[PDB]
Parts: C-alpha cells; sequence; structure tokens
C-alpha cells in the first residue's frame, strides 16, 4: 500500500542533534542548533514570562478558541514591537497582522498567500539560508531560487553580484530578506546597503518578504527592525513574518505573527480576511497559552520593560561570548584576522571552518557545528568556551 | 498592491456567533456552534485538566521545541484512545502517529500528506458535512465530492444509494468518515453497516480517513472507535485525525493528533517521516502545553480514569437534553414523529425545520441555529431548554 512513500532524511538540523544525542562523547558540546542557552547552558525561563504564566494559572480558565488571528493583545505585541510604539503606519492602520504558529507559521500562512493570489511570482532566498526557509516556501508549490548574498573569499556580502540578481527579476518576485541575525551567517547587511537593496525593490517593483526570528539579538529591538521601518516610510508593501521562539525563550508554545503592509486602509480590511480563510483552512487557530503570554508580556508596562531588560541581557552574553572566542584565536593563531566573528550579528557564526573541519571537531572533540560551518555563539558558556577555542585552533593548524 | 485580494467572509458559523453577539434579546441563545457548555451553559474546566495544568505550573519550566511528531506520550495518548490499549495494531508497531494542531491540524497534515503521495487522489465527503471539512481539502489542491448521506424523507441514511456509489471511485480515492457523532446531523452507521462500508472500501481499495471529533459523545470511547478498530482488523490503510478541543474541553490549546495504520513496519517508518516533513514545512513543531496536558492526563492512569467518567457525564448530559427535546415536542405537536431527535447521536441534531423556521427562531426568540437545521444539543440546559422547545413549537405550528 504505503510502498511509494519515501523516507525522510530528518530536518538537516535536527539530524545532526540527533547524532549529537546518541553519541556518548564526555567532552561533547552543540553548537549546532538556534538556541539561546545562558552560563550554566541551560535554557532560561525568562522571569517577565514566569510572571506571565502565573497570571494564567490563577485561576486556570476555560479555554475556548482563540479568534482565528489569535488575540488582539498578540497582534498589537507584534505591531508595536516591528513597527514603533505608536508608529504613523499602525496609526494609518496599513497593516495586517495575525498571531502565528511561531516564525515557521508566520511564514506559511504569507507562502501560501503568496502561491494563490501570486501563482506567478517566484521566490528568492540568501546564498545561504536557513534550511526551512526553501522548504516552506517549496510546501506551497512556490518556485523557489537563491540570490548570492554570502561572499567566501571576503567573509562578508556579495553586495555587487546581488543587486544585480534584483535587476533581473520580474514584477512581484518574492525577496526573502534577514532585517538582522543572518541565519546561517551571522553576517548583516549595513544601514546603507538595505536602502539600495530597498530602492531597487521599489524600483524594480518587487515583494520584500522580511523574516525576523531573532530581533532584540542584532543590536536592540529598535535597531533590528530598521529594514522593517524603513521599506514601510518608502510606503512599499511588505510581509514581515515574526518569532518569539527565542526572544521570548517561548520555543514549545510556537508564538510568532504574520504582518502585512498595505497601501490602503481598504486594503487591508481584504488582506486581514483573506489571512483568517488562509488560517481557516490550515489549523484553525493559535494555541490559546502561547497567545496569552504573549498578550500579557507585551501588553503590561512593566513587563514588557522587565521583557526588552532580559533580552538585552541574552544578547550581550553572547556578544561577550564572541569577544572570547577572538581573544583566544588571536592570541593562540598570529597568522589569521578574525574579526568577522565579533562583526557577526545574533546567535549565529559562520566560523569559516572547511566542511573537513567542521568534520574534525565533530570526531575528535565532540563539538557540532553545520557542515557549512554555521555555530550557535549561544551554546557558548565560560565553562567550555575554553574547550571549544582551542580545539579551533588545533583544527586550523591542522 | 494588493487589489487582486477579494475580502474574505468569514467562517459561516463565526457569522452566526458574531450574530448571536451583538443581539438585543435578554433571551437569546447560542445553538450554532460545536462546543460543549454545562448545566449552566458555561464552557467548563475539565477536573483532571485542572490537576493537569497545575502539574504543568510546579514549577514553571523551560519550553523547548516538542518534538515535530509531539510528545511521545500524546501520541501513546492517542494511538490507546482510538485502538484500544496494548491493541495488537500498536503491538505490531505499525501506526504513525503525530500531535496535530487540533482536529484540523491533522486534517491539514492528513491531506497535505495524500495530495504529495497520492495527487490522482479525489476525497469524498458526506452530505452533508461539517463546513470546514471541504476547506481544508480543497485547501490542499484536492478536488473533494460529496456521497449521499443523509436522506431528507427518512431523516436517516441514504444507505443504499451510498454504497453503490462508492463502487464507482477509482483506486486510492479518499473517503471522509466520521466513525461516530456525524457532525452536523447525529445520524450515524449502525455496526452492521459499517462492516459493509469497509468492505466495499478493501473491494474497491480507497482509503479510508476518520475524523473522529466526539469521542464518547456517542455511545463510549470503545464502541465510538468501532469503524476505526474493525479498520484495522481488515488490514485496510486506515488515516485517523482525532480532536481533543471538545472531549478534552481545550479548543483554545489545539490538542488533536494523526494516526495512519500501515501493512508494514518500514512502511510505518516512511509514513512517520513523511509526517514529520509535512509538519516541518507548515509549523514545524506542536504547542508545549496542550501537548504537555495531554500527555499527562492520557498517561496517568488515575487521571485517564477521572477524565472518560467526566466525558461520559457530558455525553449523559446531551443525551437527557435530547430526551426532554423531544418530550416536549411531542407533547404540543402532531402529524411528527420526534424520535430521531434521540435517534442521533453527539453534540449536533438535524432538527428538520425549514431554513425560513430557523430564521423567525432567531429573529424573535434570539435562538441561533444554522439555516440547514444544525442545532448543537450541548447548548440546552435545563434554564433555558423549556423556552427552546416552546419556540420550537410555536414555528412548527404555523
Ligand atoms: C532563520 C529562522 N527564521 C524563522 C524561524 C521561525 O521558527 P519558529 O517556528 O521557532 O518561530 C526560525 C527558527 O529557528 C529560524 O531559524
Ligand atoms: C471540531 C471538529 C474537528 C477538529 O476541529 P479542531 O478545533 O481543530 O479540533 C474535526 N471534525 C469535526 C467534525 C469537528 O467538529
Ligand atoms: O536555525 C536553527 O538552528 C534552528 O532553526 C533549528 C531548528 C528549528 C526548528 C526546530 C528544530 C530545529
Ligand atoms: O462544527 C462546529 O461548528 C464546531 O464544532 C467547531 C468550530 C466552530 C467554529 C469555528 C471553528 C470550528
Ligand atoms: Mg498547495
Amino acid at each position: 500500500m504505503f510502498e511509494r512513500i519515501d523516507y525522510y532524511a530528518g530536518d538537516p538540523i535536527l539530524g545532526l542533534v540527533e547524532k549529537f544525542a546518541a553519541d556518548n562523547n564526555p567532552d561533547k558540546v552543540n553548537l549546532g542548533i538556534g538556541i539561546y542557552y545562558d552560563e550554566s547552558g541551560v535554557m532560561p525561563v525568562l522571569d517577565c514570562v514566569k510572571i506571565a504564566e502565573q497570571r494564567i494559572a490563577d485561576p486556570i480558565s476555560p479555554r475556548p478558541y482563540l479568534p482565528m488571528a489569535g488575540l488582539p493583545g498578540h497582534r498589537k505585541g507584534c505591531q508595536e514591537l516591528l513597527f514603533g510604539k505608536d508608529a504613523p503606519v499602525l496609526k494609518d492602520g496599513l497593516v495586517a497582522t495575525i498571531a502565528t504558529i511561531g516564525g515557521s507559521g508566520a511564514l506559511k500562512v504569507g507562502a501560501e498567500f503568496i502561491h494563490e493570489w501570486f501563482p506567478q511570482s517566484k521566490c528568492y532566498v540568501s546564498d545561504p539560508t536557513w534550511g526551512n526557509h526553501i522548504a516552506i516556501f517549496e510546501g506551497c508549490d512556490i518556485e523557489v531560487g537563491k540570490y548570492p548574498y554570502y561572499d567566501t573569499a571576503t567573509g562578508g556580502i556579495k553586495f555587487d553580484e546581488m543587486i544585480a540578481f534584483f535587476e533581473t527579476l520580474n514584477k512581484d518576485d518574492v525577496l526573502l530578506l534577514h532585517p538582522c541575525c543572518h541565519n546561517p551567517t551571522g553576517v548583516d547587511l549595513t544601514r546603507e546597503q538595505w536602502d539600495t537593496v530597498l530602492n531597487v525593490i521599489q524600483e524594480r517593483e518587487l515583494i520584500p518578504f522580511m523574516d525576523i526570528a531573532y530581533q532584540g539579538f542584532g543590536e536592540d529591538m529598535d535597531s533590528d527592525a530598521y529594514a522593517i521601518r524603513k521599506a514601510v516610510d518608502m510606503g512599499l508593501p511588505l510581509f514581515v513574518s515574526n518569532s518569539f521562539s527565542k526572544n521570548l525563550s517561548l520555543y514549545g508554545e510556537r508564538v510568532g505573527g504574520l504582518s502585512v503592509v498595505c497601501p490602503t486602509v481598504d486594503e487591508t480590511e481584504r488582506v486581514f480576511g483573506q489571512l483568517n480563510s488562509t488560517v481557516r483552512r490550515i489549523y484553525s487557530s493559535p494555541p490559546s497559552h502561547g497567545g496569552r503570554v504573549v498578550d500579557i508580556v507585551m501588553n503590561d508596562a512593566a513587563l514588557h520593560e522587565q521583557w526588552v531588560g532580559e533580552v538585552y541581557a541574552m544578547r550581550d552574553r553572547i556578544k561577550s561570548m564572541r569577544t572570547k572566542l577572538k581573544s583566544v584565536l588571536e592570541a593562540k593563531i598570529s597568522g589569521r584576522n578574525f574579526d568577522y566573528l565579533t562583526a557577526q550579528n545574533g546567535m549565529f557564526s559562520f566560523t569559516g571552518l572547511t566542511p573537513e573541519q567542521v568534520e574534525r571537531l565533530q570526531s575528535e572533540f565532540g563539538i557540532y557545528m553545520i557542515s557549512n560551518s554555521r555555530m550557535c555563539v549561544a551554546g557558548l558558556n565560560s565553562s567550555n568556551i575554553d574547550y571549544v577555542a582551542n580545539a579551533m585552533v588545533d583544527v586550523l593548524k591542522d
């Protein structure tokens, strides 16, 4: 009966974590997953969240269906965070926003909308990009190519080729952009660079789709959303898929939003409708618990202030781990320059190791990174940072 | 830019519920949505759930991603409920199970898997069925038809006619079947009738997709799964989408499951694999809270036992309401037989009122039913029972 059914290779990341989890090396460290850990190496329960969740259990309440859009609190929360507290675009009401099943869910609802209403639109992702970016869009029958982003030699963006690619693209083609914290490279666009990408986007009449999963981990909430707030002011139409998984440390509850920026208030009334429609045929409505935590935190002034604070802290620890790594490498290896490590943003570092080098850190050390060299800086703490840095030196000297 | 986008109308049930909210009428009653309400007309928090949630709140824990297939306890939870604890089929390891974003999430993943691997398969739903059933399958670009089911003149099933229709479908065509508690009519197949349906399905080699959203509201957990369990013995390739929304009274948390019964261990691995692949490409992972509630309630024997009793309570309450409705209507109306009301099962009832008659109930009484006559019996309690039946009498008398 199910002879035709093909085996799954697994999520390429989770294929690695599986190898790690069923490997019993004493010294093993996992730096191959986009999860934030603290100094003890454990996943933090944020204080603001802990408060949100105690409000929820006091008392345990009946659990009706959330609106398909999710709770308005969630919906406002996303908007004020992405665009600005009482921002002009929001004042206008030119942004359609739903709660989604994390960032993933937001991209899916977004992607489906695009497949249906713009069948002729192709989608383009960075070279390289996150794995699920391609899978989600292709899963909608969207044809997916890649724009050149990362330059192997410099270790920065291949900007000249990139803008040139964008010229060769048709009206309504979809550009899957990372406003900050590039996954997996860590190499972000400069604020001047964004203005160049966007002005081409306005001219070439293209569609910008922005995937911001790590707001508050680049520079800060407001700075990280620069690409978002600019495109808006340029009057451009734009899709914004946001995630609270990392910055809220709530991966499990599947919290996130999709926001769509429209020329008109009426056009927004239409888009919002089709978003609910798209949700209806997928999962019907977002989960209550997750929705409530977002609502509580984003809308409680004190809790919100407290939240921005703890994200600042997480960001800072990462920035700090980037420094210590650069320190130990520059000290023990006189030859190469490792400024890219502290130049890169958010949770990821393309450590610029060859696929053979990444292999070596795995066999002898129990140090896991992706074949393309991506490393989650958040996997590093005082207690293990020493070991990893030396191992990288040893693999670099080889 | 989005001028190609047409307005959504809204979910028709939600349009009816919305209409109910804005009603002036002091005595308005909502019988239009398939939510269980207790003898007071409030959504209940199950005691077993209260206990689970407080276990989750003590202490509040880190929130890592659930496996794509959800927690193993949630899966074991589902499998045991549907197929029966220590089912041969479960012992053989021949069911691929994932946690899903409610029943809707199970239907979606299910449909998407079918669209992928059986592109020529068409899907047939019962006439009539739950509105949202079509949306999901059409939402996958699967062509959807209607197999004859409910007979209007008799108020039963056009069974003879149905079986012949099934003889006319192609290999691997998909039948969406309500094992019990048919939404929206409440008219169910007898155990005999089910053997014939499954025999044809076997012979024509059709795919039976069972959507069970009300397990324990028909007769009981075992009886309601009879179609599921018979299907299994016959060696049929079964798809079961189970919702916990209603029986676990946890709609908001989006708890359900999807299970695929396979000939071999290897086919189960391939299918399990692809089920993950599908989940990854949609939303990545199911929500942590709802999953944990399910895991806790199902796999704690004292809680499982308590849960089951609390469902049967709800079942028994619905049942008394049917009895009382029949009683009152038979008292004040002659030339009609009201045994169909007690002949039906679960939360829904095709009450046999004309579209105009439903219209009069809303207009003067604020009694809200679907135009096709579906009534959620679970919106009836001793406080409104007399009011509703009398209103039904008035509308029927003329
Ligand atoms: C680059 C990127 N974008 C978006 C997401 C959204 O995923 P989630 O469902 O956890 O929000 C992720 C998650 O890892 C990601 O890595
Ligand atoms: C409610 C329901 C489902 C599942 O809907 P969810 O809210 O996602 O759990 C499936 N089938 C029927 C007939 C239903 O009434
Ligand atoms: O970029 C990363 O490394 C994470 O997105 C990986 C991941 C996402 C979702 C689920 C499991 C794993
Ligand atoms: O059949 C019904 O109407 C409800 O049981 C389920 C539902 C109602 C409204 C919206 C979504 C889902
Ligand atoms: Mg499709």
